[PDB]
């Protein structure tokens, strides 16, 4: 049927239509590569006001996520996904660090369930258990793991084919030619297939050498982009 | 309100997640956080015209022309009105988003975030309008909505009485967070450490810490070359390593 499954595990199943409803994701929804499913632990609760949060062990500030709820809306999520082999991602600031090359890995999975903690998190003996992968966006602390998941999905179904290098991106110029007194780089306005190439090679590199040196030092480069590098950097003030 | 934030996005109704959910939408509520949103689609020369066009010297993909962004942030800055406003970019070519950066951000009376989408936005908007670019990783999305709304839901935590806790979680001391446990005792032939039941609030003060450091160690070593360990530190990390098995 379709070549990534997704279900979600959130008590806000509805800020899922950010990524159903727009863009890329919403385009892989109708065109059946990608599968988009909610589960909501507030559903698989058998109370009051189906409250799936609780206070913490030891005490401290702030509630914890339930065991309970979180089971029903996973083994629901489980069933669903099928004879598919599902990949459980916990979304955390523990977790390992998402990256480009993370991305494509989660990308060659055929099915991920995505657990979205609120609160404080979700109890650590649900995540020893039922989690196989923890994942981070980034250093930075957010309110909930749907945002996180949301994002992980934007850039995992952007790498799925027919849905649309460790270097910074090139500059983008479009009309007007002239605005304000500043043009569009000359080179950009010749037809020249492979000066305008060379021309953003190089730019790419130096704006990584600029501001993200770090990618360089991880990337060894050719020889044509040695160069391009070297004449960008000697002929800057 | 205490944080203005004006977004500059052709999905503004896409903005629903964080106006409407969680800490963000009780921010708004409370009037602790106004949130506005300026569709450049509206703010073209024409209705004939599109936010979009074909990249100079080709390419994939289209960008979005300077004209609509333009009119679109001078009307954001006059919302805005006496505040001082910071026009950041989501970018990858950005700064790396950080708890230390969010906390910094936070002081900030108004915030206008620029969402670009297709291949991005007219360098010379860039050059002209943005006073800083922000990365939220080192990863491609599809467009600067999702890290708009990253950044807003980080800065709306840390808004006096909006809320876990702020001081606590990970990032903070530089260290990741401890586990954390609730109802029952006993759970999959598992139970609930001894400490957090009987223990006093020093013992759990040091097995909370113990645990941060030795999650820290586990996974993310970079942030402990960062931030020194003290002699207790040391001790608690050594005692957390040699009693893993
Ligand atoms: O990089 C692209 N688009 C960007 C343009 C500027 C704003 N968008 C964005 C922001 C981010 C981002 C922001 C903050 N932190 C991490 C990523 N990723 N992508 C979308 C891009 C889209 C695209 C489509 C086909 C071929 C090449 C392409 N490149
Ligand atoms: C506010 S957090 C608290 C997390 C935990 N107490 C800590 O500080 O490490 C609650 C939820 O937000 C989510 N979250 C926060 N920051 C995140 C990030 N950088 N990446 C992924 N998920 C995040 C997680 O799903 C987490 O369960």
């Amino acid at each position: 049927q379709s070549m990534l499954w997704v279900g979600v595990v959130s008590i806000f199943p509805e800020m899922f239509r950010a990524i159903s409803d727009y863009g890329i994701t919403s385009r892989a929804v109708k065109q059946g590569l990608l599968t988009l499913t909610c589960w909501n632990p507030r559903v698989y609760t058998e109370d009051r006001h189906q409250t799936v949060d609780d206070r913490p062990f030891g005490g401290g500030p702030g509630m914890v996520m339930k065991i309970k709820p979180l089971e029903g809306a996973l083994a629901d999520a489980r069933q669903a996904a099928g004879g598919r082999k599902a990949k459980v991602i916990y979304l955390s600031p523990q977790g390992r660090q998402l990256t480009q090359a993370g991305v494509r890995e989660l990308a060659e999975e055929e099915a991920l369930i995505l657990i979205a903690g609120r609160y404080e998190g979700i109890d650590e003996r649900f995540i020893e258990e039922h989690v196989d992968e923890e994942w981070s966006i980034g250093d930075y602390v957010l309110s909930g793991g749907e945002l996180p998941a949301m994002v992980l999905v934007d850039a995992v179904t952007r790498l799925l084919p027919g849905a649309l290098d460790g270097l910074l991106d090139c500059p983008h110029y479009t009309r007007p030619e002239v605005y304000a007194d500043k043009r569009v780089p000359e080179v950009l306005l010749s037809g020249n297939h492979e000066h305008i190439r060379r021309w953003r090679l190089q730019q790419a590199l130096g704006r990584t050498w600029e501001r993200r040196a770090d990618l360089l030092d991880s990337r060894s480069l050719s020889g044509e982009e040695q160069k391009l590098l070297a004449e960008y950097i000697r002929q800057r003030d």
